[PDB]
């Protein structure tokens, strides 16, 4: 459980996030997929990209990075209380996408790295070590959810 004081620095950060949420999503898929090249196979839709260049110019990729942080977004606004949120979420990554949550464990790690990178005035330690609670409290009721759907994840 996440103290006020450590979701105050994920919003914090996540402000900044707001400010081009379409760009900081072209930066985490490059990030992830160039990172964990397997990852980028879950996609059926994107799957064909081979250079960062064709991810960049993407405009549907832009726009699914668009969709995948906003919804990321509305589930740390709930500051924990986001049983609602991670129904569906939960139900088509589990059933329909099938993503492991070492996955989800990647995307995280991409995410951090964006941030570490773009906003070091907003991601200092703290704020970093803030972030990862709240992404580790995310993929822990993630997992639990999986485990009722009836994915090992
Ligand atoms: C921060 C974690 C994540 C969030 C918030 C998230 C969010 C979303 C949202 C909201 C959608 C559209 C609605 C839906 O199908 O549920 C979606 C679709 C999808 N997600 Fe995720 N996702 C996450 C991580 C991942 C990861 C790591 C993978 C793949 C390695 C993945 C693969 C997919 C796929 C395959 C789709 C469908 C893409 C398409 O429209 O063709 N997601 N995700
Ligand atoms: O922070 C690095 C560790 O990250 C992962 O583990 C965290 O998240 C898991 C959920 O994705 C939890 O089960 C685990 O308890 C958390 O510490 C990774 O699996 C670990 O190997 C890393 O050390």
């Amino acid at each position: 459980v996440l103290s006020e004081g450590e979701w105050q620095l994920v919003l914090h950060v996540w402000a900044k996030v707001e400010a081009d949420v379409a760009g900081h999503g072209q930066d985490i898929w490059i990030r992830l997929f160039k990172s964990h090249p397997e990852t980028l196979e879950k996609f059926d839709r994107f799957k064909h990209l081979k250079t960062e260049a064709e991810m960049k110019a993407s405009e549907d990729l832009k726009k699914h990075g668009v969709t995948v942080l906003t919804a990321l977004g509305a589930i740390l606004k709930k500051k924990g209380h986001h049983e609602a949120e991670l129904k569906p979420l939960a139900q088509s990554h589990a059933t329909k996408h099938k993503i492991p949550i070492k996955y989800l464990e990647f995307i995280s790690e991409a995410i951090i790295h964006v941030l570490h990178s773009r906003h070091p005035g907003n991601f200092g330690a703290d704020a970093q070590g803030a972030m990862n609670k709240a992404l580790e409290l995310f993929r822990k009721d993630i997992a639990a959810k999986y485990k009722e759907l009836g994915y090992q994840g």
